[PDB]
């Protein structure tokens, strides 16, 4: 199950930066430095309407990254906090299972592989949806309900 | 499933090449000339984009050549030193099945037929990436990661 990496900020929960594939990504909103000096030297690329900031990972370390996919089915997937559910395009948990500080999560479905980085979300109860990022094959994209906020 | 047909360089440790539907092929970065001389004899063709070499086989040994797909599948293939992978676009092996000198082998899918030739990869432990030659529909390509070297 824990079959992950991934790697924090300047020594607080300062959300994910996560090896998807074959690059780094990481929340463009959230603060310092990556906690590991091999990738802490890299030059970052970003974008301020994705929210999302990127480094090709390093020829010498790529075991260490994530499968990934497109394909989002409805149904159930897996994040750091156990089970989000995934019907009508809201990435969604079933009320108050997180708050700021659960950026950068991964969504892993149940092959393992990732589908999207989460971000932060809004409450309402059971229905309590999340603001991600989710490449349609081709291209990324950012999701986001109204009234939420960031992680 | 040892059903395999190759030959070596210069009778040492070398590199291969391999006989494939009714061609020889061969890679172009190996030192010297084959080691069967009614193969070496022949007048080759040769290309710097694939870093590849080729010629006819001649009529009577083409009924001992191996046979080939364009079919690049998601899975588990074979070769000479085990363990070989195709995931995310890419071929794999752990790091102690390929190093220098084992340029030129085949990699063969699970009913014996050649998907590609390995020229040499990127090393690391769990998944070592490969540089390779592929058919695509039914022209030739090379397939290359980031910082690999020829072997």
């Amino acid at each position: 199950n824990d079959c992950i990496f991934e790697v924090k900020h300047e020594g607080k929960v300062t959300g994910y930066a996560c090896l998807v594939g074959d690059k780094v990504m990481k929340p463009a909103h959230v603060k310092g430095t990556i906690d590991n000096a091999d990738l802490a030297k890299l030059a970052f690329k970003r974008s301020s309407k994705y929210d999302l900031e990127c480094a090709q990972i390093p020829v010498h370390m790529k075991s260490d990254a994530s499968k990934f996919t497109h394909e989002k089915p409805e149904g159930y997937y897996n994040w750091h906090h156990g089970a989000v559910q995934y019907s009508g395009g809201r990435f969604t948990i079933p009320t108050g299972a997180g708050k700021p500080g659960d950026s950068g999560r991964p969504i892993f479905d149940n092959k393992g592989r990732v589908v999207a980085i989460v971000l932060g979300g809004a409450n309402e109860g059971a229905r309590t949806a999340l603001s991600v990022v989710t490449w349609n094959k081709d291209i990324v994209t950012k999701i986001t309900p109204e009234g939420a906020e960031e992680w």
